[PDB]
């Protein structure tokens, strides 16, 4: 009944940095030629939301944002030909077009039409669908998740399967799929390997469950707060360590503990200091370590090259290297299959309204992740 | 009939930093245990020597520097077993011990017993076989080949072929080899790719070969002297680029000619700078940048990790990733099947005793490897 309409709903709005979320009455346009209008179901907390809060990641304001989510077609524009209504979907951060050169290169997933190089916070047209009282509302990722209906363009959704639990699968929409694949497909971890995860969120979680499916021997987590240690244990580590319980540098006790540097490392935390000791602590010949982490926009880090010329291979990945409308999918089948395991990675289920208390719960460091629920 | 005695010879020492080699009488101790005493035949100027004289490269001097050569057996020290008097060799700068972790490892080349990381300046016993004016000298990456004899380690020494020209294959002791390998084994460089060489130097020249052997589409030289322009494309370049021609940095130039980024870039410089202008050419969501070149010591790079969170991967390699031993008489075996062309290389042909000339003619520009013969 409400397509072709405009929808009057919710939104959280972040109107400042450093500020909290304001909910707000919002209103939604109908989607245009290839757009299509999500009524969201759940929505996760990922630390890249708060990184538009803390100013880490710099986007347009004022946003709508939220990337991690999982929601029913409320309607589709013309020419739409991939979801239909009533269909379950995932929005998609990093998009799929199909035609540019990366899209059709084998291993690449950072489509060309992605907006997180150069953020416009707009549809793919360079317009908003959002106004709260006249002023438009920029998108986010071209996902704008923390909305009780958002727009999307197509190449930015997946239809899922129809029977899949909307409050779990949001997280392949974001920390699942970019740690596990980080793991699987951009290191490509091998069976008896030594890995190190530097931290351990929703995402480090994530590629340690990668690491395990690989076959790795030993999964070391490092992080500053301990208590993030058992829940690491559970879902693969093997060890874990503490940089702060240690008189010399975590790369030196990583190397020792490894009988020479390990396998795999991989920054997840999103500091300049961290992605140059996760590169060290890697075998100094054959060692590959993946940057995960999103650090604060515009700084450079220091390294020494002799780091390289070894034979290290350092490299980076957004979404864990997927193809994220071919792959999406793919990953929702794989947990209906019981491949992987999702609620050890949700510790914290909220109404929607509650989203601040949400994002408490992580600035605390308390949870890993909080759903947020319609 | 030198077995088992001192033998005086002539060697081109270098006492100080920033000084000509002296060619002066020298004592080579006999070889003792796993040891090799080889009478050289040619050796290469590899601009890694040069570095040595200029501190670029530090090692402990006195020095005997030299390290891309091949010459005949003169005599083996007790338990040898992968040499004798009288076969043709060429020195490995890295060994090959065939024992350590890299050794075993199947993408591993830098075996743990080489003295690149932490320069002695000694036989693997820690101690010296050559001495001057009364006074012990160091040897050079266990190999030292500015000398009419040396003596090596038996794990830095591959017999070749005894029908190997030695004044040609020496290069497949260092700049050949290095080139080739750093793309067919460490980028691995895909048929119909584009490829950007930056440094048209005998290490350079060999990346082409190497990037031709593996059906590179395009092959974009880069250098600073256009006076290098002509033999890159004989060996294989199709395009080459003199940054100095355009107002634009030439990783913009390199994006835009590549539409969008090359596949696969290589450093073989030897600068801070242009290690990152290389790896920022590459495709950023799939490129590949290896670096080649060795640049001033202890100096770091800056550089934004967001060049490798798109999805670069960066790696770097000593000696192509060939695991020495094993690859060097294989590389002379398919020369001497003429796969690949080495006298595109050799610009100038002298004397050992005019190695002065020689470092000069590569200081000027003038020269790609000069062969010193003995
Ligand atoms: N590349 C990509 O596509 C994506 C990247 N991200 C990024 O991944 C990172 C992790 O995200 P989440 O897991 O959601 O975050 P999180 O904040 O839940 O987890 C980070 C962990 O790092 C630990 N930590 C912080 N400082 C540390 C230090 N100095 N040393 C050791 N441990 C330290 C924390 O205690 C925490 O447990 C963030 O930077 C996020 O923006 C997240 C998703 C997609
Ligand atoms: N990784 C390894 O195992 C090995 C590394 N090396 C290193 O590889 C490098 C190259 O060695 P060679 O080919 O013998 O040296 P080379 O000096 O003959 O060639 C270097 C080339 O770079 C060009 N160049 C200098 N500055 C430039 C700039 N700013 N932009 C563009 N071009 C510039 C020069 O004009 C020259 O043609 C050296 O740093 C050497 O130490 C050499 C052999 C082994
Ligand atoms: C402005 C671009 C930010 C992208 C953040 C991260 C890669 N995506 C999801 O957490
Ligand atoms: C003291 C370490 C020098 C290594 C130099 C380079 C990798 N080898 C030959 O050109
Ligand atoms: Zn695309
Ligand atoms: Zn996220
Ligand atoms: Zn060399
Ligand atoms: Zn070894």
């Amino acid at each position: 009944s409400t397509a072709g309409k405009v929808i009057k709903c919710k939104a959280a709005v972040l109107w400042e940095e450093k500020k909290p979320f304001s909910i707000e009455e919002v209103e939604v346009a109908p989607p245009k030629a290839h757009e299509v209008r999500i009524k969201m179901v759940a929505t996760g907390i990922c630390r890249s939301d708060d990184h538009v809060v803390s100013g880490t990641l710099v986007t347009p304001l004022p946003v709508i944002a939220g990337h991690e989510a999982a929601g029913i077609v409320e309607s589709i524009g013309e020419g739409v030909t991939t979801v239909r209504p009533g269909d379950k979907v995932i929005p998609l951060f990093t998009p799929q077009c199909g035609k540019c050169r990366v899209c059709k290169h084998p291993e690449g997933n950072f489509c060309l039409k992605n907006d997180l190089s150069m953020p416009r916070g707009t549809m793919q047209d360079g317009t908003s669908r959002f106004t709260c009282r006249g002023k438009p509302i920029h998108h986010f990722l071209g996902t704008s998740t923390f909305s009780q209906y958002t727009v999307v363009d197509e190449i930015s959704v997946a239809k899922i399967d129809a029977a899949s639990p909307l409050e779990k699968v949001c997280l392949i929409g974001c920390g699942f799929s970019t740690g596990y694949g980080s793991a699987v497909k951009v290191a490509k971890v091998t069976q008896g390997s030594t890995c190190a995860v530097f931290g351990l969120g929703g995402v480090g979680l994530s590629v340690i469950m990668g690491c395990k499916a690989a076959g790795a021997a030993r999964i070391i987590g490092v992080d500053i707060n301990k208590d993030k240690f058992a829940k690491a244990k559970e879902v693969g580590a093997t060890e874990c360590v503490n940089p702060q319980d240690y008189k010399k540098p975590i790369q030196e006790v990583l190397t020792e503990m490894s009988n020479g540097g390990v396998d795999f490392s991989f920054e997840v935390i999103g500091r300049l200091d961290t992605m140059v000791t996760a590169l060290s602590c890697c075998q100094e010949a054959y060692g590959v370590s993946v940057i995960v982490g999103v650090p604060p926009d515009s700084q450079n880090l220091s390294m020494n090259p002799m780091l390289l010329l070894s034979g290290r291979t350092w490299k980076g990945a957004i979404f864990g290297g997927f193809k994220s409308k071919d792959s999406v999918p793919k990953l929702v089948a794989d947990f209906m299959a019981k491949k992987f395991a999702l609620d050890p990675l949700i510790t914290h289920v909220l109404p929607f309204e509650k989203i601040n208390e949400g994002f408490d719960l992580l600035r605390s460091g308390e949870s890993i992740r909080t759903i947020l629920t319609f």
